């Protein structure tokens, strides 16, 4: 069976019937957020629904516009073991709220240890080396995974060394830096996503079951069976809970 480990239930056009369609396939997500103020709705997708893992967040991108939210972060964290979607994004068009977005990152970290550590469901398009220094000062915050890693193969391999775990999309195993990417990292750490529905698969937004190719080409990366690729994914999660 398969694994989304990071996707945007709440920001399909209807997201019950995306959350009804995971447990008919039985299918586990990660339904992240985008603002801790979402909490209440986002995780009211999970009821009688075991296969959707809500996670509490805070996304570069909105923190400037719903600054006010942050309080809510606090507030919710004990009903949860997943933090997400959260981090720092490099572009140039939110680098004027670059100052924010560190605070709010490096409060959303002291708050996870203060709370005993989370897994982290982690945005670092752009600020791959200043998300890197963010988890290196903060180790107690928990189990960092990068969602959708775009760095440096150098970038990459700190991580690695700083015990970061990989979620990884259909985009990075169908490109030759994606594929190179995926090869420097430990099989025992790389877990499947879609980031659905801001991915687009041949221009049309994907949904968790798109997954399937992305243990199709991690199939193909790491020239094992898709069957063992599934296996290998279910064993890392089970492990990451561990953790
Ligand atoms: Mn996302």
């Amino acid at each position: 069976s398969l694994i989304d480990f990071h996707v945007h239930l709440d920001l399909y056009p209807d997201p019950v019937a995306v959350a009804r369609a995971c447990e008919e396939r039985q299918l586990t997500v990660l339904s992240v957020t985008t603002t801790p103020a979402a909490w209440r709705g986002t995780l009211a997708l999970a009821a009688g629904r075991p296969h959707v893992w809500t996670a509490l967040g805070f996304h570069p991108e909105v923190v400037s516009e719903r600054a006010a939210d942050l309080p809510w972060f606090d507030r919710y964290l004990p009903e949860t073991r997943f933090v997400g979607e959260v981090g720092l994004d490099g572009s140039p068009s939110l680098r004027g709220t670059w100052t924010q977005q560190f605070a709010v990152f490096q409060h959303i970290l002291r708050r996870c240890e203060d709370h005993g550590g989370r897994i982290l469901s982690i945005h670092s398009r752009r600020a791959e080396s200043e998300v890197l220094n963010c988890l290196e000062a903060n180790p107690r915050s928990g189990t960092p995974i990068l969602h959708w890693y775009s760095g440096s193969v150098t970038e990459l391999r700190r991580a690695i060394s700083l015990g970061c775990w990989f979620s990884v999309g259909p985009t990075m195993v169908r490109t030759q830096k994606g594929a190179a990417l995926i090869r420097s990292m430990p099989r025992d750490r790389v877990l499947t996503e879609t980031d659905g529905p801001f991915l687009e698969l041949d221009g049309q937004a994907a949904l968790p079951w798109d997954v399937k190719s992305v243990v199709e080409g991690l199939s193909k990366i790491w020239q094992i069976p898709a069957s063992e690729v599934e296996r290998i994914v279910k064993e890392n999660v089970s492990r990451l809970l561990g953790t």
